[PDB]
């Protein structure tokens, strides 16, 4: 069993619950937000990564008798639904509400409670048609390499994520991000751009709270499997499958980590930082480390490389977009693998927002 | 005609394979005695397909048809009037007065969705969906067909996809059916490998064969006269071809060689509480090649050691990653899928399938 | 100027008609049928190979005012009404109707009487439901290499047809399939499917029939040309314009047919017989024989290849397509191209059969 | 400044009409046809060269308020318009008339008056569709290379415009067909089965009559440019826009022109003659000329290539697409590039038959 | 509130043609399709909404163009009376007690019945030469400027600038009162839109914020400085990713500036365009070679070199014929070259001349 109430009570806004598949964390956030989306005049954005995942969801179920039990009970009463229309019937607290659901939108009473999004659509959603939205939910946020064997993420998906909570957050205190995901592991832009490196240390913890957001671990519910069923049984048969359920954290992508002395091959400028790169000859080949670097300190004559034309200064070589591809695109790679040693988790995830901002 | 799957319901399995039989109907009768349970007992149905366009080229217009329900309903019947224009059948039971409008992806009865149309292909996006009162899932065309089907390829890890959809479909509901339709029935499949089904011309002759947890049922076309008066019938027997894809379910079941070899294999592959492995002998015209399944590395110390799950992972076994499994396992997957290579027994057979489809890319 | 209404009296029920491009075959065949489609209750399909011919296909205009007009005579009245619904309303016999067309379908009164579907899609469609079909087109049937410059067939497309025809017609005894061609030649499946030889002497006859088929053949009318008109005038001019009304028949791939004596290099077993390749040194090069053999008599020891598993037997090859297509594949090319000898007319039709039912594209 | 009244007083039912860009010639030319469309019982056909030049049409606009305006003055009154279903409801001469646009046809009075085909699309349409149509528009009839960078004509595009002409027009003495061109230049397909060869004596003139056919040249108007307005004084400054205006004729694509005495190299029956190509070897490399003879004196053992199966005869080889394009193709491409030498501009139009009649592209 | 950037000041000046750049976020679009409203609803005017690619209008959300906000913005308290109908797409609200409703069908949007906006692709622009549109007042080219960033190859169309000024004539016949917006989130040089304008961009211009032409008006447009509050946690997450962060000030991060140069040697070939020769030099040094790209008023001293004519009918005397075939041989590496900012140009008015000849002959 999983619920939001808990997160809510804290004070920070933004969340990520990660594991507890097939627990409806879903459900349970929808859930809980429905007396706020019903009565309080406030709406919900339900947001995936790409188009197919919203287009070949079923937006009429979203919102389930059952759910309407649950969280309202004895003050849900006198349901009737017409699902060929789309169309829900039901009293709560003997008023009549109906609930209906219409292209990527569902309304209540004739007000749209839930707002269907895309993150791949995002760009076209640059209209500020959201002026009540006070939950966010971005389910499935990352991607499963099990279920999805090629399945890429954005690019620059956490700046095109930013810009569509602005749009549809735009001067709002009370508004809530609920990020919800199956799996958990590294090496992706959600977590660079949070700036969460997971551990498992903290998956034991089970709660991590953090300045600007709050991260929550949910452990998969031991449901006993009926062998009566056959169903169960032709599913404890196929290892693969079975071994999905409890595979939220089956690689977590740890990084390497060691310490190099000696300064770095080249630098460049980015975030009010230097990001440098040290080769170190070992008679195999080479052992590549990544570091970060406050200052240019004892490195006067190292060549630096500016993304940015408007911050360009001095002797820094002007990198564009062609010419930075050229050269970093090997140490891309090497970074995407696990084939680099990281000064410190801390500059692992500048790193990350470096590549991930930049990468084709 | 004959074939009905009332006889299979009778039994207690909810599991059902039924090859065999192309040209007889099997969606229609499957979907015409279901349809008590769907218009009277709030119950709905799962249409299953491996690919959108076999939906999407589907007529969900005429899924029931008039002829369907005359013939389930018989008298009781009555007063069929339809708009195919709108796809609005309107029609009565027992004095009722029902329509069934079919609307996108769904069919409904009386302002209740009573059968979804579903892609396997689009199935793990849909895996949060919410289906309240499905009773019957049917996957048709289970197997695919080479000879209608040219270039046809199973989805990637198949069966866990196909798992997935059966809790999503189905969840916490004892009264489930699972109907799955072939019209072909071969070997080295996915879908047969995840059962743990190895088809054999014996069990053809029997017909009927029970497990643990599924039933399969084999329909044998009816050698029934054909008439020579009707011209069409005619141009049909003098085209071989289609003539032979009548009787084609069985004309290749794709069954393997099987023999044994004694030394010890090259790799070894840690899976589902056994290690697989690859035995490579040298033969004067190229190579030879064995796979086997060992329950117990014993007498295996310096083999080296591959495994799928990083969780499981411990000691010198090498990490198995897409790129790990393309260098060493793609060639030896091909061999394979080609009849190429020796098997131990049957079960080993089965269990190599097993391995080869979850991890298999293209 | 044609019109069915003469091979509809005749007992056949299958019927091949080639040549008369803009004579209205299509028109004529969907007219006569009408009046079954309107009031007996009965559906008509009309095929294409390829998706692209429907896909650009005018379904709205399948059915005109003019067409209603010409079969239905003073019958037909009250046609003044389009309501940009797809809608046609108009009168015969006093009675009030509606023709509306939807997507792939035309409906005559909230009842679909008109399916389009692609020989292409035929395979996916296995499992759909048409209640009443009682008339199957199948427009351009053989390809026009003018009009269409790089058209292929399908593969085992005479199969995907008879599945086609099992599908869209189950016991029916009343059933017409009408096979409609502008332009008629040899090496094409749908002959080789049929096991029709096509040769001027049967041209000239203008009918032909067979067991299984009718096969009539449609001659562009002979005209006068008014030059008095300038658009004759500079018709006339244009050779290529000129030339294409006649070149319905203008080349029919007739094949070169020789006796080779020695034996076949190679033999592959189909339909109950064997079909041997034999290949003679000539300084030059090679040449070529296809021929067929009842019996395995004084080929004891020739290889055989078996496309079929399930009567596979002995020393037999099985053939598959990575064997076909290592094998087979120049020799298919060579039969394709007029590049081989055949021993007859009817060893070349068995050919064609085998060729085409395991040629891959 | 233009009007197509003074053509069709002209007895030639067949115009080309080129230059005049931006003098509204659609406009105009549909604005005088109204009164036959709206009260003569007569149809209109819009044509294009290619599908998206009709799906990018504003079929709705075709027709506009000013237009009715403009050509029934007075006549004209009681003007409501529902743009969102595409209606026109007006009144002439007290008379309630309402114009519907759907799809490729548009209404007057529920009677279709313009229909819009592409002819790439022309082999789907058949006579029965159209049952009184007058009029016949090719709109840029010549493909403009400055305004559209790569529009290429369809395969035997002349062919497929008289089969269209033929399905359009049966029996119909009462016709007119109008090729609209902003640019005129040579070496293109409809310009060689015309007949017609483009000549800057015959611009001058500004009418060139023919046997089947009259020619007109529309000058852009040399009026003063308004450089109050922005929008012409940006438009001047840029010299390729700039140019546009004027470049109708800018370049004809004349072709060069020489004798040479020796015998072809290669002859291909065409069009009741023989078309040869001579090659002359020079130090620097090779020179091409291109011949017609009308009989074949002297070419005895010169070889005859025959696209035609059905006019095959005697030694000649048959040519066929695989083996033209072989031999033909280079050819075809020194002649669509100024590269070749030809005997006249009669013969070059002969040749020009030929090359566009069997490219392929 | 007046924070967002607005076309009034614009509208006050004579000139009719406006460039605006800049202001990402800021409603450019939003902003000037609301003004254009009370012109629209009641003055029997279109408008025509113009983009580079057929995708971004088939990707376009149609029925979004007008808001509810926008209506409420514009029309303020006349604004009332909002209910829309989701299914059809029909929006219907009053002002001044009027009944309007606003239908958005296909590539039109439609007010009471009237078409007020037409969605157009220069793409396609070319076939659609013969089209009519009778009331349009106003054009709007929006993101007339390619983003490397959004879009990473993203082509300008062949002859770009010439397909547009032919649109102009199609949408504008015989109209004194039309009006051309140019809306570019970013803005850089060695685009085609800029060299057909004859405008230079340099960083002088930007800090100005407004320059006037005889043609047309620029303005640049500076996102409105708002004080972000840390207090909210989803402020300081964007804070902390910085390439949020710089994407709102990216819009004149890089100019693409040309690199300026004079050689004294006569040029290599010249090119008659446009009244002008046009020539390029090519300099010996020991790495390699050295480019430079110049205009000649005339051919004095220049007696011998070969000059290449794009136009046949100004052809004259010893001039070599331009043509696609030799274009493509000799010009394609030049066109490269100047592409790139590998050529030295004498000045910025050279660099326009010679960028107006490169893209009406560049092929992709």
């Amino acid at each position: 069993f999983w619920t939001p109430k808990r997160l809510l009570e804290t004070d920070d806004r933004i969340f990520l619950v990660v594991g507890g598949r097939g627990v409806g964390k879903t459900f349970n956030v929808t859930g809980e937000a429905l007396d706020d989306l019903f009565f309080n005049n406030v709406s919900m954005v339900y947001l995936r990564r790409l188009g197919v995942e919203i287009d070949e969801l079923e937006k009429n179920n979203f919102i389930t008798e059952e759910m309407l039990r649950v969280y309202f009970g004895n003050r849900f009463s006198d349901f009737n639904a017409d699902e060929s229309k789309q169309i829900m019937r039901f009293s709560i607290d003997g008023a009549i509400h109906e609930i209906k659901a219409i292209r990527n939108k569902i309304f209540f009473d004739d007000r749209c409670i839930v707002y269907f999004i895309a993150l791949s659509r995002a760009g076209h959603v640059k209209s500020n048609n959201y002026p009540d939205v006070k939950y966010l939910v971005f389910d499935e946020v990352i991607i499963d390499r099990s279920i999805m064997p090629n399945a890429r993420y954005i690019r620059n998906e956490f700046t095109v994520l930013l810009n569509l909570i602005e749009t549809i957050k735009r001067k709002r205190e009370d508004f809530y991000l609920f990020m919800l995901s199956n799996v958990g592991e590294n090496f992706n832009p959600i977590f660079a751009g949070l700036g969460y490196y997971l551990t498992h240390e903290d998956i034991k913890k089970g709660f991590v709270k953090r300045e600007d957001y709050c991260v929550q671990f949910v452990e998969n519910k031991q449901e006993e499997l009926n062998m009566t069923d056959p169903f169960v049984r032709l599913g404890a048969k196929n290892r693969d499958f079975s071994n999905s359920k409890t595979n939220a954290f089956e690689n977590i992508r740890t990084p390497y980590f060691k310490h190099y002395g000696k300064k770095p091959k080249l630098l460049v400028k980015y975030d009010r930082q230097y990001l440098g790169i040290a080769e170190r000859k070992i008679p195999s080949g080479l052992e590549y480390y990544y570091q970060v670097y406050k200052t240019l300190d004892g490195l006067e004559n190292i060549t630096v490389f500016n993304n940015n034309f408007d911050t360009l200064m001095e002797d820094e070589v002007f990198l564009e977009e062609t010419q930075l591809k050229k050269k970093f695109k090997t140490y891309f790679e090497l970074f995407q693998q696990n084939m680099v040693y990281h000064e410190s988790p801390e500059t692992f995830l500048e790193w990350s927002k470096f590549v991930y901002a930049l990468k084709l």
